[PDB]
């Protein structure tokens, strides 16, 4: 049985430390949330001070990477009021995550009213700024002081918060070059690369230095002898474009095992189908029909999809050493504009919503 | 900017531990820890055995910058410790980090300062027939930010302990596999070939359903033609008469899905000295091996790896399918002969380049 928030210790800071007057995922709030699980269940779920963590250096966090994490965004209106934007997604990813890598199952809602509290306590740090946001970050992680490849009998879950500046200087999007070179794989079928697993992020760090070294600025990741377009560094990929049959659409790669199931991406599937002015597709995309469609004029906008700038527009791909060129900010780029205004009223509280949750 | 095993700083245990066995779970007085940052490798010490203390932000938790080592000293007779071929596990261990963009190190230093570590601990590693210390180096990223990037901040650690016999009885045992192509361990492009610790955890729930299914091991199988590529968390050799009607070993070669074992080469090197019989590298499919039970033409099929240097398989269930491989009834001549050889060097009966004293 779940840790209940009903249970829930708290244990106020006694070392407050001044908020930011801000680079991603360096600076931190004052508490965090811990609760540690064993061969008696899970413990009470705790609220503490910002602090280590203490292992056994043969945890299996460390040598087996017994370890997956989430990411979600709570934003604060004039109001003051703080908004999770569609948490019961990333609870849900998290759930299955944890199933994949024998990790302990815990109650989703139990969880996202712990986290509630969590951002209760801290509410202070969350920033108001135009662009500006909190990151939510919770973890859970294997425990086992034993180097034997096994489920574990001890595992820690844990909640830590960053305050986020805007991603764009003044909000506007600026586009991105993108590396496609097919020897970088991601993820495979029957693979984990659909999990949110630490292990799926490790081994992007030398290909996204490799990216810069030939002057682009994000990976994008190429999967099948038909250099499927999958994903685009750490986001979703998305493509406007009037099809090879002459009719209008945004189109996503459907959820096969090699794409990460994003919230964003949801939700632009879901707010596009919505307004019903232009066909929506989760299809395959490859780089043949994208070259073709390129030549023929019929591309409108690419971009990325994900919790750290919503949406992010795509210029240039280096695909076979060719310089291709996407006009998306020829475009407008209209489609993304929309996409992030829409976002932005439903996120800062402009518009009820039932998408947000409020702390 | 190495560190240096002649800065090593001691610090001797004051509550040392009662000697005992469970792989893994038992771990000795001493540990070796060395950091680095933006200075460079800070001094290395072996220290008391005690947990480490991590920001919880730390890139090993979050996006997996962590890698290790395993490798095994053996005690003689007389006493004399010596780790099996240790400068291989070395050069292993910083392939492993340069594909993490984690610090390089002299392998030299490293290996001296494990010496000097199981110098310490020397009288935990047991004696008796089959026993060993095994050696559990580790690198991880530290550094205590959400970005996925290349660390400033590492820790490197080792941790050691005591093993009893594989095979307890002394004789080997032959285990049954699961053949099933839905799992897959590694696929070329991706980093099945370096000893990360992103390669185990997604296996937890494959063995889970081995154990479910009536077996013991996983067979990974890879590719539309159902190569055998390794099997648990160890190489996988196939001693047979080939299509060709030549005696070989084989085992699959370094093409990207197949972790180039310290154990796995040593077996590659000792029959292809002997000359007795052709040792190859290539690809094997479950068509090949299905052929072959059928024709009488397999011999033995067995695992490789530091846990048990070799295993024999006498079962494969390939889907619905149950294979007998007749590995024990073939003597089964080439793994005991592997066995007595390694033992012979392992344990310092016969002297050997192979071995490091410490
Ligand atoms: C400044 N960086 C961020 O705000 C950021 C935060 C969290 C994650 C983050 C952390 C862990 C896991 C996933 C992450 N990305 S996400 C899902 O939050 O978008 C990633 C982040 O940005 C990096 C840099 C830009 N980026 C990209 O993927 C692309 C930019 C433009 C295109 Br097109 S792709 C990732
Ligand atoms: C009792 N277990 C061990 O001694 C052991 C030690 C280390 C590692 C260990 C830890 C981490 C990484 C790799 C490991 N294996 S290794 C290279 O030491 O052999 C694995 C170990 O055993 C498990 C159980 C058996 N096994 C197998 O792979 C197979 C048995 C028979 C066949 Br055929 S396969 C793995
Ligand atoms: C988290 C993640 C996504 C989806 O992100 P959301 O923030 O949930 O929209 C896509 N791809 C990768 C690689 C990710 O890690
Ligand atoms: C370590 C390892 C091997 C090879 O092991 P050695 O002990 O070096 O012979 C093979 N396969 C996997 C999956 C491993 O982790
Ligand atoms: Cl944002
Ligand atoms: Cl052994």
């Amino acid at each position: 049985s779940s840790f209940k928030a009903a249970d829930l210790q708290l244990e106020m800071t006694q070392k407050p430390h001044k908020k930011p007057g801000l680079v991603f995922g360096k600076t931190f709030t004052d508490h965090m949330l811990m609760v540690e699980w064993n061969d008696k269940g899970w413990g009470q779920p705790r609220i503490q001070p910002f602090q280590n963590l203490t292992l056994h250096p043969a945890s299996s966090s460390l040598h087996y990477s017994l370890q997956l994490f989430e990411g979600m965004k709570a934003f604060k209106g004039k109001d003051q009021q703080v908004r999770l934007f569609r948490p019961w997604l990333n609870m849900d990813r998290m759930l299955r995550s944890a199933m994949r890598l024998c990790l302990p199952s815990f109650d989703k809602l139990e969880l996202l009213e712990c986290i509630r509290r969590l951002i209760e306590v801290d509410k202070d740090w969350v920033p108001d700024a135009a662009g500006t946001s909190l990151y939510v970050r919770p973890v859970l992680i294997g425990n086992e002081p034993s180097l034997g490849v096994s489920q574990p009998t001890r595992a820690l879950l844990f909640v830590i918060l960053c305050p986020v500046g805007a991603y764009f200087p003044g909000g506007s999007v600026t586009p991105v070059s993108l590396l496609a070179d097919p020897a970088f794989i991601r993820a495979w079928v029957g693979g984990v690369g659909n999990y949110k697993l630490g292990g799926n992020y490790g081994p992007t760090v030398l290909v996204q230095q490799e990216a810069l070294k030939r002057g682009c600025e994000q990976v994008l990741w190429l999967y099948g002898p038909d250099h499927q377009l999958t994903e685009v560094g750490t986001m979703n990929i998305f493509v406007y474009w009037t099809h090879e049959d002459g009719v209008l659409e945004l189109v996503t790669p459907p959820l096969n095992g090699v794409i990460l199931p994003g919230v964003v991406r949801q939700s632009l599937l879901d707010m596009a189908q919505t307004w019903g002015e232009f066909r929506v597709v989760e299809r395959t995309i490859t780089m043949k029909q994208l070259l073709r469609a390129l030549e023929e004029g019929r591309v409108r906008e690419v971009f990325g999809s994900g919790t750290a700038c919503q949406v992010c527009p795509v210029h240039r791909i280096l695909y076979k050493d060719r310089n291709l060129h996407i006009p998306t900010m020829e475009n407008g780029p209209e489609l993304i504009l929309r996409f992030q205004k829409e976002l932005k009223e439903i996120q800062y509280g402009i518009r009820a919503h039932e998408w947000m949750f409020p702390v």
